[PDB]
């Protein structure tokens, strides 16, 4: 299976998903100097209000905190998307040290994580569905910097121990993820694909300028977690990060400046 270890990480996944050498994959180096401005991007509408997390679940290559999608709850639109997506599952990249960890990077710099709010478009009926399509899923990336605690992520950070290794779940419930974003919604956007296999090129990438601050402590606790299953040899969950991929024939918009 595929992985982030020494013999089965993102240079290998090509051999099973071929589209990894693909024309839109994901992450990508975002050049800020040569992203233009869009002056015709709207500001992004992040509806989360009545978001219904159930359950945190680690799947052996990150945890992802899971979501009712099964009515228009938590959805995001507006920005670069035509029509509503409604929010699925979030979860975290991130690094062995603080100075590695995110997936996409800003002139080069790499920061500690990076946070990815999933959300499908509701024109494709369901996410299984949406995975095909070109414009099936948009996904809102947020950089995590090592520096004050994030109060809004501690809940997160708490229950980790209840799903150290690969396929434990946990109820995860009343979680509000509005405390996950930080102040200024200005973001870069491009086309773009999952970042694990199986690499699809479906995705609308939205990513925010603006970082969020998350302590030690808390960037400590992810790095904790487990990619083994229980009673295996202990493989800690760290760099569970896709390297920047040739940018080929796509412009980076700005929302912003
Ligand atoms: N193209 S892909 O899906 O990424 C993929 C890549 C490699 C494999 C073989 N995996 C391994 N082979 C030898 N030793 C190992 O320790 C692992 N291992 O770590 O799994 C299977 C699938
Ligand atoms: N890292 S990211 O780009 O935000 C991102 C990556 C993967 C997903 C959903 N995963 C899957 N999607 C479709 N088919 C599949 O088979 C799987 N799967 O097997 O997982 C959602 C978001
Ligand atoms: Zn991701």
């Amino acid at each position: 299976h595929w992985g982030y270890g020494k013999h089965n990480g993102p240079e290998h996944w090509h051999k099973d998903f071929p589209i990894a050498k693909g024309e839109r994959q994901s992450p990508v180096d975002i050049d800020t100097h040569t992203a233009k401005y869009d002056p015709s991007l709207k500001p992004l509408s992040v509806s989360y209000d009545q978001a219904t997390s159930l359950r945190i679940l680690n799947n052996g290559h990150a945890f992802n905190v899971e979501f009712d999608d099964s009515q228009d709850k938590a959805v995001l639109k507006g920005g670069p998307l035509d029509g509503t997506y409604r929010l699925i599952q979030f979860h975290f990249h991130w690094g062995s040290l603080d100075g590695q960890g995110s997936e996409h990077t800003v002139d080069k710099k790499k920061y500690a994580a990076e946070l990815h709010l999933v959300h499908w478009n509701t024109k494709y009926g369901d996410f299984g569905k949406a995975v095909q399509q070109p414009d099936g899923l948009a996904v809102l990336g947020i950089f995590l910097k090592v520096g004050s605690a994030k109060p809004g992520l501690q809940k997160v950070v708490d229950v980790l121990d209840s799903i150290k290794t690969k396929g434990k779940s946990a109820d995860f419930t009343n979680f509000d993820p509005r405390g996950l974003l930080p102040e200024s919604l200005d973001y870069w956007t491009y086309p773009g694909s999952l970042t694990t296999p199986p690499l699809l090129e479906c995705v609308t990438w939205i990513v925010l300028k603006e970082p969020i601050s998350v302590s030690s402590e808390q960037v400590l606790k992810f790095r904790k977690l487990n990619f083994n299953g229980e009673g295996e040899p202990e493989e800690l969950m760290v760099d569970n990060w896709r390297p920047a991929q040739p940018l080929k024939n796509r412009q980076i918009k700005a929302s912003f400046k």
